[PDB]
């Protein structure tokens, strides 16, 4: 496996639909040793889910909390000497930030929270993980969405937070590259995960994507997972600060034949 | 290997410094079956170079010629039933198009030739290779450079041609995706190959890149090769119309500390 021996922390595993589930399968297949995090209530759920991946640790981490993030690396440092990669697969905005007119729905607090959990959290993991990752061709990868680059209906505050995430990825790439750490993002096409559960006509975004994309299909968690896996391998050591679209080519087309 | 059994055509192999050499090593390591093209004079040189990769064919192809491109796929169809990938690693502009002031140096003919060989040729290969590539998760990959996105000193007409190449990649991605063919480009940082031989002070572009990039190094042909290889695998089936920068992160920074 091209990840044989590498010690990789995966955040955001919540169901077998999670993008993080696909990341896990791909990394496990490629011989990575895996650790996982969960937010408080979901301890048992997550422990069952990642059992199949022989995890070295399954640890709490609510990225709202500086203390929990700090404690995550203290506990992880007890099982591993160094850390090869961090996979960030976490987003949150309050429900009201996510449908209807952007300007009608945006609030100061909703905007704050979405950025806090969706963007700042990446730099926070970077900040606390840094010393374990020093000088071993380490990697970070964040999950992002094209709503960062374009105004889209509904995505609203999450789009703005994603834009802040991608910039964070670039500044993190600049800040960590001297320690040999590469820092990148994967822009996934829409996938029906628990993140989709709030959103009405999500299935419609999905059908639209399959209709307009060059490849005439929807991506799945394995396509995303495989790419994240690649971005954590010695094969990708020349790539940093990059956003790789795994979206069946949605990002490169405008309009199409079916208007 | 993640390319086991895949039949891949590689153009542009000219010395053991060629980016195509790195692509070949990476694909051979991953179990691909390889074929190679050469331009007229270099038959013996190329045959010697790619012998180590146990090539199924080593065939002439000067992309100036529609006939040669057509004959390439006729001959290749005699040894393979289908084709899994085409690697485009070819560029040319007349020497005079490549140093000094863009406007002083650009000529109608030099502009024409650079686009013909550096950009049009990609669609030409696509056009003639299409029927062998139908419905097998096939791949195309072109080599490009950031001079396509930004005005740079010296790169001049090649910059413009690369910009035409990248648009070609996107329209080719749109045109071929219904056949399941993914079409992408790898944007390499500067590498001292025979393409560098005309360019005085190439070593300084190289030193500048290593100073200013997040990773504080120059990419090599294996970093590029490994990425091209990935982009031809079943792991990348969700990626098309994309440009992946393999450039130690050069692309994501502005200014840096050392002015
Ligand atoms: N589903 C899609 O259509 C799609 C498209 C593009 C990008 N993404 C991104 O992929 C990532 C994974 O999302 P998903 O689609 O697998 O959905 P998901 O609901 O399974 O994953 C989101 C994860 O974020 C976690 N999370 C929320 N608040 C957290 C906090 N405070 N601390 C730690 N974790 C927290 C949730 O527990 C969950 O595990 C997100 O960045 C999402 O924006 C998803
Ligand atoms: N070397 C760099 O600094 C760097 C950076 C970014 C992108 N690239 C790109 O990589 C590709 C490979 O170039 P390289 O740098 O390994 O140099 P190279 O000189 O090894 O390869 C260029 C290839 O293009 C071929 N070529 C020229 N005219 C041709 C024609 N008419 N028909 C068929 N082939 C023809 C040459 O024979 C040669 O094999 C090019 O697209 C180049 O622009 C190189
Ligand atoms: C995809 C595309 C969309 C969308 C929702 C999606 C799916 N999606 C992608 N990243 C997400 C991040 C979040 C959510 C959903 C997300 C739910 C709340 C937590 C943050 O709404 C409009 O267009
Ligand atoms: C890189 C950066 C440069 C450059 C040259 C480079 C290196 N390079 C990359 N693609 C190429 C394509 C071509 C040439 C050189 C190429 C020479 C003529 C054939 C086409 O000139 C100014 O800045
Ligand atoms: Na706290």
């Amino acid at each position: 496996g091209f990840l044989a021996g590498k010690k990789i922390l995966i955040t955001g595993l919540l169901s077998n639909k999670s993008i993080a589930y696909g990341i896990a399968k791909a990394m496990h297949r490629e011989g990575a040793e895996l650790a996982f995090t969960y937010v408080g209530q979901f301890k048992d759920r997550v422990e069952k889910l990642c059992a199949e991946f022989n995890p070295a640790a399954v640890l709490p981490c609510d990225v709202i909390s500086d203390q929990e993030i700090k404690d995550l690396f203290v506990e992880l440092g007890k099982v591993w000497d160094g850390l090869d990669a961090i996979v960030h697969s976490i987003a949150f905005a309050p429900r009201d930030q996510l449908e209807g007119n952007f300007i009608d729905c945006v609030t100061r607090e909703g905007f704050s929270i979405a950025h806090d959990i969706s963007a700042y959290s990446f730099a926070a993991l970077a900040k606390e993980g840094r010393s374990m990752m020093k000088n071993r061709n380490a990697s970070m990868v964040a999950l992002t969405y094209i709503g960062a680059e374009k105004a889209m209906p509904s995505y609203n505050t999450m789009g703005v937070a994603k834009a802040s995430l991608e910039a964070t990825v670039r500044y993190t790439a600049l800040a960590l590259g001297e320690d040999g750490i590469k820092v990148n993002a994967v822009s996934a096409g829409p996938i029906k995960t628990l993140a989709a559960s709030g959103i009405s006509n999500f299935k419609k975004m999905l059908d639209y994507n399959a209709m307009v994309s060059p490849l005439k299909k929807n991506v799945d968690i394995m396509e995303v997972g495989n790419t994240v896996a690649f971005l954590c391998s010695d094969m990708a050591t020349g790539i940093t600060g990059e956003v790789v679209h795994v979206d069946a080519g949605y990002h490169c087309v405008s309009m199409g034949n079916v208007l």
